[PDB]
């Protein structure tokens, strides 16, 4: 089966078709005396030439506002003498925006496996302002297999040869498709086929209703459309001789890079990464040393965060970018805040996730305050090389379903207990259900990048608490005072939002948020509430 | 041996208790007003930068201890360029505020030797001020004092290394030292480029027989002018996929597959400029898809429309200058001459317009061969180096010749496709730009172009070739950035 949607109308809304009627009134012309051109059956002069893209936009114009002047005060009502459909025409475009519900209906329909497309009677759009159709189309290109546009394939509709075109591409029969349009002429021949004809009169509601009274329904509110991963462009810097860091890319200026934590991969923000560069943004979604696809070396040493802070640096350098707004979670969380500390030049703006900024004391040996907060214990479980690799490593299935499970849900890690009982996995049932926050297929996208780095580079993070502490007191005269978010998550057991409650003492004017019902994993548990929170800061500040 | 430059005021002009510490590092600067734009208003010194890669070039370890400090500004973004800019030319960086140390601090020069790994004699070190040069040559190193704005400076610093121009090249960006991206825009291809600076979009396309490396100097400059660079390699060349079915090089195929390489990369509009093969390709994304085009330029390739009373082979057949062009037009015969060997090839190819060993685009066909003309050694053109050649020649050591030359075979379905869009013309921001002595695609065959779009802006080059990036560098440079500023 198969399902197809007009554009302007069902995918897109205002209609276009809507200004044209409004206007109609806003002169004292005839009923469709302006949308003839547009909505007809026989379509003649320079619209027909234009949707079957003879001629650009601009060109039309002029002929057209002609055909207008013939037609005109000459044969009805007066249409005033300097008058032009230019930026009427070109304005509720620009003015129209995605019909979510719908193109959400259709994800849907496509994610339960469908054939999705759009027939649409296009023009090519050569306007002042074709930015926004570029967007537009940029965005829905993802969720569609197939775009038939009258102004490239040079049919139109009603005419029936587009629709037989439709068919051919597809390949079915009228049967097994469903086609939705806003004008039901342009629906006359499809029923007449034998095709499924629903009017998208209103703005979907009542038209999604005769749509799950076919194929199925559609969530109330659905989770936001991850990013994902054959579909994406892949980057590859080398910062230094053997090290090279690998990422991925989306969306157009200025930028912003995602850092994730332990034990995760870029693959995390998944959910984060489309919708960033929707909002306007060039994401930098990275695959921090140590994980994934990413140089991760074996010395200790070589994960020192003075180090991993200036190869961050590195990576803007060779990349060509002077500044990027820089947003961390768990472990990143920390190098971020000290990417803000130690490289400000560099830093439109940096944002938390989890982690809050804390800096050391002079006067206290840093592990001596890990060895004190009884939540830290993991932490010196994984100051032994080899010990927890091999733990972890064994059988990463159980690993990856142990750690990513929702802040109400059992199977949990050891964080309290590690050393004792010698594991964390160690009262985790060798069998784990599977989380309700991941599936097997994110499950084994992590398993598979994990195959190729081991876990001893990711560790080797936790495993330089003195240098670091020692790297870090330098700046312990400092403030940030570059922009900055702090969003906390409520029922994370480490790293939990009381935590944070002193960071101003250190970031004055520091913004903040806060996600509740939420674990550690923010990103995959509230990713919408996620988003919602990045962009109105990003929008913000 | 090594070089070593301050920057408080000689990399960068015009020149500059708790201050004595922010040097250090320890206070930032917003923790601490009329000069932090005298910060803003000063950029770098070329002629200082250029005499520093030269001594790169020339095989010497460069660099900059300068006394720094940690800018929390609101125009802290001007640093982040100079820095981000400066940073590709010199091996190490030597801040005071990242170190903990100020000259005239003894320590730091003590910790510049170190880091080196080298003696205070084979280096020589640069300042404007002479108080905090006093340390150094008490060390044994090399002094200069920078007095000028570079001039008798560089010169004693000549007299002391060699010997840097007046009028140079614009540097070349180079070629592991860079990002590389890759997208997949169909089952099978995927499409190489690389990627430098930072928004709005702007993709560098190839032509015949060449790669992305081929705008080596336009990429770094182009970053620098506010752009984000994205030199692709064209389907068929380098490091993107290289099918072999000819029915795959068609440049409506081609044209779709570019529109994908953006929504994949999620960019919705880029300016596409083009070259030889893609001024052709590119000249077609504005016509076809203007949506996605914020502008288009072309360098040599002139818009060229088809007739459709004109079989389009007729058309190449009649131009005695396309002989080649015919003579590949059949599978595996060039393909078999221009491989046999890749550094002959290169050379003949890539020489200036005002040089020898030629190609044969006219007799091609009737002596059998492109290069049979051609010394069988050639000499090496002045436009290119031996290090530049081997590039290209492992580049296509991967691809072979079939996929590029599958460009110039699908002239009968390329014009069945133009020919749909006749009655169009080009309305989004154009350039053209013509090189003077360039043999195949002349400036005269550009005359008639306004008639599908007026408003053509327009730009010329003389003394100069096919190669108009690399031969004439400095001049498309200016061309190019003052068009994208400007419109």
């Amino acid at each position: 089966r198969v399902a197809a949607f007009d554009l302007d109308g069902v995918l897109a809304l205002p209609s276009i078709a809507g200004a044209f009627r409004r206007s109609e009134e806003a002169l004292a012309l005839p009923r469709d005396f302006l949308l003839g051109a547009y909505q007809t059956e026989f379509p003649e002069g320079p619209t027909e030439q234009l949707m079957k893209g003879k001629i650009t936009f601009s060109q039309w114009v002029p002929l057209m506002d002609e055909s207008y002047r013939k037609s005109s005060k000459a044969c009805g009502a007066n249409l005033p003498e300097n008058f032009s459909i230019s930026q009427i025409f070109s304005q509720a475009m620009a003015a129209r925006s995605i019909n979510r519900p719908m193109l959400q209906a259709a994800i849907a329909l496509k994610k339960k496996g469908f054939t999705t497309c759009i027939v649409t009677n296009n023009w090519l759009d050569d306007g002042d302002k074709r930015d926004s159709l570029a967007q537009m189309m940029c965005e829905l290109s993802q969720h569609f297999d197939f775009l038939i546009e009258s102004c490239q394939v040079g049919m139109i509709k009603p005419e029936p040869q587009i629709y037989n075109f439709l068919l051919d591409t597809l390949k079915a029969k009228p049967n097994e498709v469903v086609f939705l349009d806003d004008f039901g002429s342009n629906l006359k021949p499809a029923r007449d086929m034998g095709m499924v004809t629903i009017l998208v009169h209103n703005t979907a509601s009542a038209l999604r209703e005769l749509e799950k009274v076919t194929g199925t329904q559609f969530p109330e509110a659905p989770l936001p459309v991850p990013c994902n991963p054959n579909d994406v462009s892949h980057g590859y810097v080398t910062v230094k001789p053997g090290i090279r860091l690998h990422f991925v890319e989306m969306g157009s200026g200025p930028a912003l890079c995602l850092c994730h934590g332990f034990p995760e991969s870029w693959f995390s923000w998944r959910y984060q990464i489309p919708a960033l560069a929707q909002a306007g943004f060039r994401v930098l979604a990275i695959d921090m040393k140590g994980y994934g696809d990413s140089s991760s070396p074996p010395e200790i040493e070589e994960y020192a965060m003075e180090l991993l802070c200036k190869e961050m640096v590195t990576f803007l350098d060779k990349l060509g970018i002077p500044q990027a707004v820089f947003i961390g979670h768990d472990w990143a969380g920390v190098m971020v805040w000290n990417m803000a500390l130690f490289y400000p030049e560099r830093v439109r703006a940096v944002a938390s996730l989890n982690t809050p900024f804390m800096p050391p004391d002079p006067d206290v040996s840093p592990m001596k305050v890990i060895r004190s907060i009884p939540v830290f214990n993991y932490q010196l479980y994984f100051q032994e090389p080899g010990v927890a690799e091999a733990e972890l490593e064994k059988n990463m299935s159980r690993t990856f379903k142990s750690f990513f499970r929702a802040s109400d849900e059992t199977g949990f890690i050891a964080v309290h207990k590690a050393t004792e009982i010698g594991g964390i996995l160690v009262n985790t049932p060798e069998d784990p259900n599977l989380s309700k926050i991941t599936t097997e297929e994110e499950i084994e996208f992590y398993i598979q990048q994990f195959k190729k780095t081991g876990f001893r580079g990711p560790l080797n993070w936790y495993r330089n608490t003195e240098r670091n502490w020692k790297w870090s007191c330098k700046g312990l005269g400092r403030k940030i005072l570059v922009p900055a978010l702090m969003v906390t998550a409520e029922k994370d057991i480490v790293l939990r939002p009381e935590m944070s409650k002193n960071m101003e003492k250190w970031i004055p004017f520091l913004k903040r948020g806060h996600i509740e019902d939420c674990g550690h994993w923010t990103q995959i548990e509230k990713p919408t509430e996620v988003n919602q929170i990045l962009i109105k800061w990003l929008q913000t500040e």
